[PDB]
């Protein structure tokens, strides 16, 4: 059994970026996952983009942290951490006057999360088309907005985990909470993979298990906020001649929901999807299924019509962490447990937000930190 600081549950990229940001004090800190490998989950399976916050309702916390994580992102992370990314700007596409007047709130929206004037611009028809040629015709406006980029999240989660593990985070994987109890003296005794003896003893818990966030804060009888689930399927096709895209398409996310994309990949292919499913159980929120093929090939064919989606190299899948009671991002301590912090109902934009998701979880742990004055933030993944 060990002893330590902080024990951070969970290996997806909010993990991960905790370990990170962790790395950095004089502590004694643990990250554990079930998987036998980092970022198996949600972060394995979502688009990679880090979000400029023309989408997220600027009353919401989806928001708040998208506006500091991708700032975080920018302007410390990218400049430490070596991982694959490109800049790559954003381009929402309008299908009828409906959809063209959604532009427009959008545009609000982006300015309401403080995007400048300058990143930001309603096209026509035709000058879409001029900057998108590929783009479905049919199309009667777009909204362009510079200032995105798309990352691989699981380099990027690695790259994190390998960091915060150089400075002396230890990171256990095959390794599943499966109790804990609080103790009389205020610490924790953590059983793992159903084990008789606990094998750790913590003073602070930082939830960050994804789906099971919730199961999580009821298993140490902390809060009972639940989450449900949307599932989104993709598909990425190759070999499709001469189209090309130097922009990121989406539909209208009002009308279409989040996140919904014809892509051009870091490895030169195009990422289709998702589809949406709601309410799947947590361990089937990454199942692929027969049906959804056809629901993508008329997303993508609606967006780009001369795409080939049967060059099709993968289909895969992942889900939406929802919290039911405000359908937003929850980062706060438990409500009945001032020392287990909660990262749970991780959505959309979880991935841009993450660096501020887990700079304020830090800080939610309520102490006096003191830092290593040699601290090594920069860690170069080996990659080709
Ligand atoms: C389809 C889709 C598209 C998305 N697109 C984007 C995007 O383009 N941009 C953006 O910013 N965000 C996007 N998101 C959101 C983003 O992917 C998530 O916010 C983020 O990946 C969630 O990270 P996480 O670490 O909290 O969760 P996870 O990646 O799910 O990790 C949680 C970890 O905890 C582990 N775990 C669970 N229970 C236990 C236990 N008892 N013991 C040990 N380990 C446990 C799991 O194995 C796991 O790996 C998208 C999400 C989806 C589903
Ligand atoms: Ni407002």
């Amino acid at each position: 059994m060990e002893t330590r600081d902080v024990l951070i549950v969970g290996g997806g990229v909010i993990g991960c970026a905790t370990a990170y940001e962790l790395s950095q004090y004089k502590l004694k800190v643990t990250l554990v996952e079930k998987h036998h490998y980092l970022a198996q989950e949600t972060s394995h399976a979502n688009s990679g983009v880090i979000h400029t916050g023309i989408d997220p309702n600027p009353h919401k916390l989806t928001a708040k942290y998208n506006i500091l994580g991708k700032k975080l992102w920018l302007n410390t992370y990218f400049k430490r951490l070596g991982f694959p990314r490109q800049k790559i700007r954003t381009l929402i596409v309008a299908f009828n006057e409906m959809e063209r007047e959604q532009l427009e709130v959008l545009k609000q929206r982006g300015i309401a999360n403080q995007i400048n004037l300058e990143d930001i611009q309603m096209l026509s028809k035709e000058e879409t088309l001029k900057l998108e040629p590929y783009v479905n015709p049919e199309i009667v406006a777009g909204l362009k907005i510079e200032g995105s980029w798309a990352i691989d999240p699981v380099l990027a989660s690695k790259c994190l985990a390998l960091a915060a593990q150089q400075n002396k985070v230890q990171i256990c994987t095959n390794t599943e909470v499966t109790n804990i109890s609080k103790q009389v003296d205020g610490t924790y005794l953590v059983w793992t993979n159903n084990e008789t003896t606990p094998s750790f003893k913590v003073k602070k818990i930082i939830d960050a298990a994804g789906h099971y966030a919730d199961y999580l804060a009821h298993l140490a009888k902390a809060d009972d906020f639940e989450q449900t689930t949307r599932r989104g399927q993709y598909v990425v096709v190759t070999n499709q001649g001469e189209l090309h895209l130097n922009s990121m398409v989406f539909m209208v996310p009002t009308i279409h929901g989040k996140g919904v994309i014809v892509s051009p990949m870091l490895d030169g292919n195009f990422l289709v999807g998702p589809t949406a499913l709601d309410g799947v159980d947590k361990e089937a929120t990454r199942y692929i299924t027969k049906d959804a093929p056809c629901m993508l090939t008329k997303i993508g064919k609606h967006m780009v019509p001369s795409l080939n989606i049967n060059n099709a190299l993968i289909s895969f899948a992942g889900s939406r962490p929802i919290d039911k009671a405000t359908n937003d991002f929850i980062i706060r301590v438990a409500h009945n447990d001032p020392d287990f912090v909660i990262l749970g109902g991780m959505k959309s934009p979880g991935l841009t937000a993450a660096p501020a998701i887990v700079r304020e979880a830090v800080r939610l742990l309520n102490w006096k930190l003191t830092k290593k004055p040699n601290w090594n933030g920069k860690y170069n993944l080996p990659w080709i």
